[PDB]
């Protein structure tokens, strides 16, 4: 059965192994937006993908399923081709689950964490510094179909733009600087 059926089950469980790694077509591929009313499968891939966020942040679920914490993640990333994300970022500062968001608006500035990216679709490490826009203001909605318009800055700004990224095909490693990784160009606010 497709992705989507297996993680929707009720009885299911999002771990490592539901999530694709590097080199999966799927990473690369710009995911189908979703057309409302949302079906009773795609709420539930959004709040299986928030509960797997939730459980990767608890040290003792994290531990017993052998997850890595994260506090975002896209439904291209479970191998379903769908514009949904998770976001979830402890203080919680930020917790969506949005279809189909999209940037309207960003700074001219940008930013890029200090600490640089990961992925958990990337066992390795790629440093550098991923330049991204400072500020973002995106529209999603949630599951009821209700629009959301919201404005984001520093790492929250970060995470969700980390996020639609993928479901645009983009990696993190794709916006880090090939010569120079740690370059601070004009107009870079490394957080
Ligand atoms: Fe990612």
């Amino acid at each position: 059965m497709s992705a989507i059926e297996r993680i929707t089950k009720a009885a299911h469980l999002i771990d490592m192994n539901d999530i694709i790694r590097e080199g999966n077509p799927t990473l690369r591929t710009v995911a189908e937006e979703v057309t409302f009313p949302l079906s009773d499968q795609e709420i539930i891939l959004g709040e299986k993908m928030m509960q797997f966020l939730k459980h990767s942040q608890d040290p003792v679920m994290a531990e017993k399923m052998g997850l890595r914490g994260g506090v975002g993640l896209a439904a291209p990333q479970l191998d379903i081709s769908k514009r949904i994300i998770a976001v979830l970022v402890p203080n919680y500062d930020l917790e969506a689950i949005m279809y189909n968001p999209k940037i309207v608006s960003h700074s001219v500035q940008d930013a890029a964490l200090g600490e640089g990216e990961g992925c958990l679709s990337v066992d390795r490490n790629v440093p550098g510094y991923v330049v991204r826009h400072a500020r973002v203001t995106v529209d999603y909605f949630d599951k009821d179909g209700e629009k959301h318009r919201i404005k984001l800055k520093g790492y929250n700004s970060i995470v969700v733009q980390h996020e639609i990224d993928h479901i645009n095909g983009i990696m993190f490693y794709d916006r880090i600087n090939e010569k120079d990784p740690f370059a601070v160009k004009d107009g870079l606010l490394i957080l």
